[PDB]
């Protein structure tokens, strides 16, 4: 059902659980992001953490009129706390509430302060949110709505199934060294969180972060959600200045964080070199391989802790989200990460990991397919010189020699191109028929104007483009997620947009 074009506003795929929603033009993407009212009733969907699910909003209407009069609905008690305490709210701001035979955890949030938006962000930032299909069983038990979204899962122990699917695809024994989490942002603050508590004893409580990563990510250290020093390094590839921050933080590095390709820059670091760096300063090196995926690279034998949202390729539906984190059994850290890490971040609902294990039956073969359309984009986009001006992906002239230092025998490039335009995004975003919007790592091809997403407000002003540019980034830049269609019709719908 790819390569068509949806209806502005239309939730993408369909399913009351999508994660993304059709905004396919330039024009819908600025009114989408900078609030425009008349926009955001036209397109009100969103993604879960950005913008909250309709069944959420009125679970929490619901449960405050059972004091009266704004609550925040969480995963769990612990993430209400969490968010609580980040906001600088009283203790009693998190609290429990029922509804339907279900137990709800939230927090009461202040009308006057910048109380309410640090416990959003918290929450936002973690992926500590309610899932979709929880507060769906809640209406759903107490008799609000009519039905329930009906959809393929594997209830048969799915947390296991989900586990011992990663724990081959990664390499590692079994499902002990796999925790699932409520989000690919939950895993990764769980993972950060887990390896500065087994730091803190030596001292170790900064964080170097690794070139411009996902942008969620970013927020974490910069916003100090988690609560320790950090330094970007801009340039991923830039070993030396990686080295040179490492011996003037020396003995005092906790970790390295890295992406493999880095979102939405597509850079590939150097992880047998960072390895190396790593156990030289002592620290632990964390590894987001969201976008290469498992069936790509083996980034174990490098990382002590590898961290996935499985919201994008490993479930190819665009309507569950979940992440992963991979202990490495021969890291140091290994045994006080497995015992410290369940104190950080939630499990899923289980509804949700249901979802995953039925979805991640396909990874592999999903990701033999995705690897050839990448691979059969990137040389059209070659042959487009007049309105292409490059595109950052894993086998680029930047990137290739250090994706193939970690790529397996079989492995390919992933799905993921971001695109450079030599003309105003809207030539070519506007008549391109595919799914726009948020996410990516579905089926069916997709693309987002990313600059836009993250970095909206610096696309605003003259100083705030100029901060991008140093990114390397700016405005006319597309975003391509790769689906599984015939690459012969890939081709011929971006060559379409491109003339
Ligand atoms: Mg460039």
């Amino acid at each position: 059902d790819g390569l068509r074009h949806i209806a502005a506003g239309r939730p993408v795929p369909g399913s009351v659980h999508s994660v993304s929603v059709s905004i396919p033009d330039v024009a819908s993407v600025i009114g989408y992001e900078s609030n425009d009212a008349a926009t955001l009733s036209r397109i009100s969907w969103g993604y879960p953490r950005f913008r909250p699910h309709p069944y959420v909003v009125r679970v929490a209407e619901l449960a405050a009129r059972e004091e009266r009069g704004a609550l925040l609905l969480t995963r769990s008690a612990r993430a209400a706390r969490a968010a609580a305490a980040y906001a600088g709210l009283p203790p009693g701001a998190a609290r429990d509430l029922t509804l339907g035979g279900h137990v709800l955890s939230g927090v009461r949030l202040p009308d006057r302060g910048p109380g309410a938006a640090r416990a959003r962000a918290h929450v936002m930032h973690t992926g500590g949110h309610l899932s979709s299909r929880q507060a769906e069983d809640v209406l759903w038990d107490a008799g609000l709505i009519d039905g329930r979204q009906v959809e393929e899962t594997a209830d048969d122990s799915p947390a296991r199934a989900v586990a011992q699917a990663l724990a081959g695809a990664y390499g590692v024994p079994g499902p002990r060294y796999v925790a699932l989490r409520n989000s690919g942002m939950n895993a990764v603050a769980a993972a950060v969180e887990a390896v500065t508590e087994i730091q803190r004893d030596s001292g170790r409580r900064h964080w170097l972060q690794l070139g411009w990563i996902y942008f969620d990510t970013m927020h974490l250290f910069e916003k100090k959600v988690v609560n320790v020093g950090h330094t970007t390094v801009p340039d991923p590839f830039d070993l030396a200045e990686v080295a040179r921050v490492a011996a003037a933080h020396a003995g005092g590095l906790a970790g390295i964080i890295a992406e493999i390709p880095s979102n939405p820059g597509m850079g590939v670091p150097d992880l047998p070199a960072l390895r190396e760096i790593a156990d030289r300063a002592g620290c632990a090196l964390v590894v987001d391989a969201t976008i290469a995926t498992p069936h790509n690279v083996d980034v174990v034998p490098y990382a002590d802790v590898v961290c996935e949202s499985l919201t994008k390729y490993a479930t190819g539906s665009a309507d569950v989200l979940a992440g992963a984190v991979v202990v490495a059994p021969g890291s140091p850290f290994a045994a006080d990460l497995l015992t410290v890490l369940p104190r950080y971040g939630d499990e899923p609902y289980r509804r949700d990991t249901a979802r995953v294990a039925a979805r991640i039956r396909g990874y592999a073969e999903r990701m033999v397919r995705v690897n050839a359309n990448a691979l059969a984009l990137a040389e059209c986009l070659r042959r487009h010189p007049d309105v292409v001006r490059d595109t950052s992906w894993a086998l680029d002239t930047r990137s290739a020699a250090n994706y193939r230092k970690v790529a397996r025998d079989s492995g390919g490039p992933g799905g993921l191109l971001m695109v450079d335009l030599e003309v105003p995004l809207e030539l070519v975003y506007d008549r391109l028929a595919v799914a726009k919007g948020p996410s990516f790592g579905a089926e069916f091809t997709m693309a987002s104007p990313q600059v836009f997403v993250a970095h909206y407000d610096l696309l605003t002003t003259p100083r705030g483009r100029a901060a991008l540019r140093a990114r390397g980034l700016h405005r006319d830049m597309l975003r391509v997620s790769v689906g599984t269609e015939p690459p012969e019709l890939i081709v011929e719908t971006f060559e379409r947009a491109l003339r």
